[PDB]
């Protein structure tokens, strides 16, 4: 399965939109929901290096959160973290955001960053 929608771009069994614009993680949440996706997703190093080599510069919102505060972050489609690329540091503590080096951050939720990354399955 390798097929994608017009304007996303194919790696392995998925798809993913290289959003750009401000948004607060939550506005970003739903900009991806709008596309019939999800914030990304990211369980592998091959994954994280397919996105690094895109990742925006000035950092993007990806799909990780600190649900409920209950203190585990946790993947929005549901899945737990087997794959972990925080930077040094980090997770300090919130909502999750990828530097331009594709490490992670843990930020406010309320931070403006101008770039997020949508996922979902690519259709055969
Ligand atoms: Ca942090």
């Amino acid at each position: 399965c390798n097929t994608c929608p017009e304007k996303w771009i194919n790696f392995q069994r998925k798809c993913y939109y290289f959003g750009k614009g401000t948004k607060q993680w939550v506005h970003a949440r739903y900009a991806c929901d709008d596309m019939e996706g999800q914030l990304v997703s990211i369980h592998s190093p091959e994954e994280q290096d397919f996105l690094t080599k895109r990742a925006s510069h000035t950092g993007s919102w990806i799909g990780l959160r600190n649900l409920d505060l209950k203190g585990e972050f946790i993947w929005v489609d549901g899945s737990h973290v087997d794959y972990s690329n925080w930077a040094p540091g980090e997770p300090t503590s919130d909502c999750v955001m990828m530097r331009g080096s594709g490490r992670w951050n843990d930020a406010f939720c309320d931070r403006k960053l101008g770039a997020w990354v949508c996922d979902r399955l690519a259709t055969c």
